[PDB]
């Protein structure tokens, strides 16, 4: 499990329903955060750094 | 406008609220679709191909 090549809708408020399977791949969650970047034209979602002090 | 290095929550249903600004950058919308992939450990959101026959 990795790249799916799978499209999703951005829902309504601007939240893209990132499939549970994918966020399972990165081991993120809904209450989790994603550190988003963009490579010129494309979006890069990393999982938020789980650094809790 | 491009990479922000900006984190967002995955909401509740599994939809990450991708900031309006970012989707403003890639020319997407909330009714739009995003062709999501993953590079080993990270998520890659491209905007869905606007090819409408």
């Amino acid at each position: 499990m990795k790249s799916t090549g799978i499209v999703r809708k951005v829902d309504e408020l601007g939240r893209v329903v990132i499939p549970i399977e994918l966020r399972r791949t990165l081991g993120i969650a809904e209450k989790d955060a994603l550190e988003i970047y963009v490579d010129d034209e494309k979006i890069i979602l990393k999982k938020y750094k789980p650094n809790m002090t």
